[PDB]
């Protein structure tokens, strides 16, 4: 069992091994699309020689607070055959991989967990959620407040508005945290999704604005249900308009779309009730790679007043913290710390998601300061509501 | 069709459109109870002579954010019977009490929903959310990081430990947002219920420590489900050694509870996405009566700096508003408004369950100024996280 | 295996045989009073000496097209120990009642059929069709044209108001086919059943107007449910206003009620669809004992000229029918058959229910005129639509 | 938004509304085809430019009571954009096709409704129920009286047997109420829908009898169930030989058809509850263009005396009604009305499918003559009973 | 209705019966493959002239107790179209059949049956039994004893690894009663089968021991099961080995496989129980075509006695058995019989699967020594557990 970089030959090996292990494997054609997004040494895989063991990383480019783009390794493509569990594959291939993204210069690492207990122990902290409301539509009613009280929004075939969504979808993911950039791969590979399968998926729709998209599929075998895959509303106006429309789907009984906590959509309505939360979970999870890189980049609340203190990660450096000002500066030292944790906590407060004070609360972060808990947890919180993006 | 306070003889009368009306109906005996929480003309009725409508206040103790309590008037027993629907007797009965509610010199009421669409328009505002977490105990492993790495907690007979659980809930109750004193009376109702019922619920079990209590019991139908009816805990020790008894119940499957978005038990585990969300709705609504005195009444977060805007409620009044040292002041004013509500958001602020720049995304809440949405966020918000006592 | 009228001393064996044959069985008490309703010689049991087989009829008075009212003997009680199955005990026992029937007198027997398989070869046939109809009550809206565009309907107590059913009851049963008497020990029961079982049923309100009423529950185990166990309306206005109220249970999400299949419920609403049609069975079932007697006995169209024709009942004799002026006139006769079906047939058209046309479809009924058909069709049909008054 | 008859590029935007508006959309090559059955200027369109709104007729020969067909036009493939619902769109729509169709001289217009209540404020009623049978065909005994106590019914592939088909189904849509010509390109299409597809429907059987056949297939999830899609039988032998096959399918638990509430197939069976009634819906709703036209084109039951009275049609006009001898004339009149009724009543009782006794009970129907009301329902009900041919 | 041999003009009309008979139908490309394996004479066809009736038998090898390969026909494609039941078309196929296997010198039959009920008449009793075991995997860990505690599996692709699948299951069926000769079309079958299917089951994996081999896949629909549709192993090494692969399929939370009662898969476990058995049936049926030469052809137990009796089967003769040293001997006599059985209990006996104390319980084999009893059931046992090949 030896660790390389795959060859031309390799690849074969490893999508027997992603079919057999990954139950939404995408395919060969697909997977050779988003194989262009991954780097040159950025994949690694065991041999016995069939491939018993792979691993790699993407370069993306993620959104974070204050509106900075950060270089950041998507891992993605992880599987160990059934024949080769509980043999550490995992623990080897996670820590060549981590070595190499370190050495290239990523200040973040991210992922997409198949497991919420696989990840914490490698550094990865849960940084974005994931909820699903389902909207029961046939007693929607929109509030007296509600904005949209001609309709500026168009049915339309995905395909045949392309540059549309790419430049909605580019002015979103620059001014959200958790967004990603999508490049033109993955716009060839959305826009394919989008066509109807025989015994598969059925047709996406589209409805556009000028401000925003939605695009939705009526569900396989639940022919009452629409499926919103994605929205993207870069002004009020249009999250609101695009709304109207899909509660106007009157064939339907139930619209369901997976979207962010803070979604406005209840508040859209005169009972709040009917956009029931129906599932919640972790999105995109962090890897803090490089401490002060990561911390000094993204932007804080400018609505608390400058403080200092010492927080050490555990096997990760111990670092003086400046924030003031909406900036932080970051810098070594071997003063007592003031603020302890673990890595992946890091990752989890990195882009909002969560509250300091709620892992204080189970001691995934040790501080003796009540003081220094809320200054953290208002600095580091986002005005704009962290998203998730697309899954890699 | 009159609206006059109810008689002894009314009482009877009452009860029968109660029975007719709620399937939660806890009968004569427990309403004759609740009863003693109802001050002298905190109920209407309307007659036609049988009782064709009712509702009524009771006198609750409210903690908002700064553990300041508040007088608050408890709307509930609100029925109108199905031979007399949509002929004005809700706005009737509701305008009465409200008139009575002002009068006493309530700074807030509240109440519990039967469906989120009927109290809007009388100016209610939902102020707690509720989460229900679902753990697979089978799986649940504690992180390294918990506390608690001899059990202090014991396996009791809730009405042996009357005492207990009354001091524990009185400390509990006095420093969150949400709760409630809970009256003697609610106690002997609360230890009744613990009793198991022949065809009905079954005996309901105790866990308790110095600092928390556990009231759990096994649901009718489903064997494999414990259902924890209530969780005090006024240290994260507390919290955490409850919790590892109840992942200790091992002829459980599922541990179900109903709590806040805030609960810290997720992070307790090394599986965060064993603590399932299988449910999410509206907890407390809050009506403000008197806009001045409940914004004077509460804290603010220290951690931004004094500013000062007018604020106009919709037909409620227009106030300048000066925030500093987690103080405010709100007094008349005739200037320009900068914020513009209607009194139901103002309701869905004031515990901090809801972020301002959530409403103004849904423009149930204007203003002009970016920056004074980010300080009202900021300022409005609680450091302990707002939690639900108990309905009513 | 002897065939006895029972003594006191053999009730006790055949509650036993009751209690293990009929999961309904309203045990001992309640079937102590049923009893009353038997006439001397009116029941039957096999001994072997344990009950082995039982059967026995009750004294009932069936109201008739044209308001005319029949004596009944209503079959009930029927059972034959697992033990004693396939020995031609039942064959036995029908043969003994049936002989017992008429030597008395009764023009007519009927029962209530545990399957539809059993009856059909002694000579009942279903008379009466029930309709369950579901109304999911929160799209429920009356049409412009309904009755009653003061609530004349009051929600009560059914205790309270008994002198109220039993008068709006002898009114109905007085003027609809399939109308029962309902003596006063079966009013004792039915008022013993309202109250709520620990662990059984829930409470049973009534909604009472001049002209009618409805008691109806809540589900045991779907707490968004009404059943209607009865509606008795001998009004236009009276049926529309109680369903007025029944669609003003706010709580509930559907109401259910077992009704006919000309109930003209879906035609008060904008919408007949909501009232969808949930569950069909036959009702009542008759056995025409003297066929002269029945026949001469029920009014018949009076839009339809005089007719004569020759009725053979296979085994069970041939006549001259002459039917005029509503009235008809049935003789002996040896001349030629015209019209030919077994007694299990004629029970089927006797009260309206089944057309003579779609029985002579499934040559059920032999006829070479198709003209005879359309006359004994429009003949037999009943003006006031026939329904089902309650089992026995 | 103008409203048009569509040109031939009008019809891509036509078919993108059709597959979001309707989930059962047969796609652009059927939809070109049921195209050549809508005469010139027979369609409209709503462009805003993306068409927004469509809706049609087609040239259909419906046969009513007395073996009458009559021009009719039926209206299908009516939508509304999501993105410009209540709007009035659709009354524009609906209003420009009923003087299209009036002016070319249709006595009639219908339709099968997608909702139960947007139809009738347009003056359409629904004129023929739609019964689901489901025999469970292990119990399956036939009577000792059902007809063909050698087999004359072949298993046989539908696409080698069209002419046979063609030829039962022309006899059979000739000789019953609510029979439509089934033209070329529908047996095209229908012989196309027999094929199995891959991922989606089974393949098709027939049972084929010189007076009747069925098409089957077994359900693509429940395999222990056979969906009869079409059963056409011109004599009762062809209807018991047909459903003697297919109780004959031995690898089936259960066969379900959509009929009607006349069929006679429970009274073929030893036990009339086999065949359990699942499902009840409208089938074919009618407006009455022409009220003077509808009623003396149709056939009316000998077996009633001659009667004369005046009908008032709500904004539809007042008549002079006589019918005597199957025949009916109505001629223009100022006398006093009789009779009283909306538009949608009379399309709801035209073919004899509801009772005008059931609709006057809840006044959609108003007359002061309970003789009259017993005359009318005589008169209007049909000897056939009326049956619905298919879905268009 | 005439009996023969079909013609090549005779298959299509064969296949339509197939298509409309068996719901699990293979289609006539698969149907033209298995067919290779039907000798001359070895189908029958009834014509009335379509295809009504058909039956066949291929020639199949059986290994039995003692590693002995019999010559068998396998029975197979046997229909009655629904049109031409309960005519005594499948009494004269199966007749005709067992005329031409006697005559061809077959000494057994053997089948699959459609229902348990149709084929004991005809001499079949089942011979084999059928374990469905469900793990769930996430539960299961091994035992210290297990074997196994490098992998020597691989996962591979099924179809580039046909020559070791081959040579593994030859190994195991030669020494495994029940065992059947897999032929080259049967392979070609099996291989074409692992591809996945648009709309249908998804792609096959193998696992690969140098002694045995699984093939698996993930349920269509239900996406956390994995189905084994064959696990060939023939040493216990071979055996757990792949089961800890199988347990090692992380995606996956339940395994099922259907395999026979002995499987030793529930030992391997810590917990027995997570092996749940969720379904049992019967497998293969045989009829012994002729009692000496089946009997004379198996090896005994040498762990019992020589002893001798005389059996009679139910018009199948009377036989001196004597059996000794694991060989039978079985010879024509005219002494009194000391054990009775009809044919279908000798081929329940056959191959072990089945007690004859149990039989004796249930009087399918009277004798009036218990003895004789004991004896019959040692001699009877199989020390390698009977286990079932494939469907036929
Ligand atoms: N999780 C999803 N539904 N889609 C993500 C697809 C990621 C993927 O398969 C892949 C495949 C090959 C690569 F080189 C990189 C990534
Ligand atoms: N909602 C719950 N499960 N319990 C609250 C019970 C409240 C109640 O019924 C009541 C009854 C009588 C009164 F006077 C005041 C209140
Ligand atoms: N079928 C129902 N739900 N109730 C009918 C009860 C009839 C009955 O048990 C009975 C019992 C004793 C008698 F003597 C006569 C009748
Ligand atoms: N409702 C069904 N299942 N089939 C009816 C298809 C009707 C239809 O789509 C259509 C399409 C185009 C036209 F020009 C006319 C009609
Ligand atoms: N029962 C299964 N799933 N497969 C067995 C297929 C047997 C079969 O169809 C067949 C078809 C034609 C023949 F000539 C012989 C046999
Ligand atoms: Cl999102
Ligand atoms: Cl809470
Ligand atoms: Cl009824
Ligand atoms: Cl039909
Ligand atoms: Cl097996």
């Amino acid at each position: 069992v030896t660790l390389c970089s795959p060859t031309e030959d390799d690849w074969p090996g490893m999508f027997l091994l992603a079919a057999a292990s990954f139950t939404d494997f995408i395919g060969p054609e697909s997977a050779t699309a988003w194989r262009t997004l991954v780097p040159t040494d950025g994949a690694v895989v065991v041999r016995d020689s069939e491939v018993v063991g792979m691993a790699l990383y993407m370069d993306l480019r993620l959104t974070v607070p204050g509106e900075v783009v950060l270089p950041t390794a998507g891992l993605s493509f992880v599987a160990v055959a059934p024949t080769h569990r509980r043999r550490g594959l995992l623990r080897a291939m996670c820590a060549e991989l981590h070595r190499r993204i370190a050495d290239s210069g990523y200040p973040v690492a991210a992922l997409h967990a198949s497991e919420g207990g696989i990840y914490g122990r490698f550094g990865y902290g849960p940084a974005t959620t994931l909820h699903e409301l389902t909207v029961d539509r046939r007693f929607a009613r929109f509030h007296a407040d509600a904005p949209g009280g001609g309709s500026s929004v168009r049915l339309v075939r995905p395909t045949e508005h392309r540059g549309e969504f790419e430049a909605i979808y580019e002015r979103w993911r620059q001014q959200v945290p958790g967004g990603l950039l999508r490049p033109q791969v993955l716009w060839d590979e959305l826009l394919a999704e989008a066509k109807a399968a025989p015994g598969g998926d059925r047709e996406s729709f589209a409805l556009l604005h000028p401000d925003g998209y939605a695009l939705y599929r009526v569900d396989r075998t639940d022919l009452k249900l629409a499926r919103v895959s994605e929205l993207r509303a870069v002004t009020a106006d249009a999250h609101c308009a695009l709304w109207r429309a899909l509660i106007g789907l009157d064939s339907m009984e139930r619209i369901s779309i997976i979207t962010h906590p803070q979604d406005p959509l209840p508040h859209l309505l005169t009972d709040t009730r009917l956009a029931r939360t129906t599932w919640r979970q972790d999105g995109l999870w962090l890897r803090i790679m490089n401490v002060p890189a990561a911390l000094e980049a993204r932007g804080y609340a400018h609505e608390v007043g400058e403080f200092s203190t010492v927080l050490e990660v555990s096997d990760g450096g111990r670092f003086a913290l400046k924030i003031g000002d909406g900036r932080a500066r970051c810098t070594p030292t071997d003063a007592a710390a003031e603020i302890e944790m673990d890595r992946d906590v890091l990752g989890s407060l990195y882009l909002g998601a969560h509250r300091a004070s709620t892992l204080a609360a189970a001691n995934r972060l040790r501080t003796k300061d009540s003081q220094l808990l809320r200054r953290l947890d208002a600095a580091f919180a986002s005005d704009v509501p962290v998203q998730t993006a697309f899954e890699f």
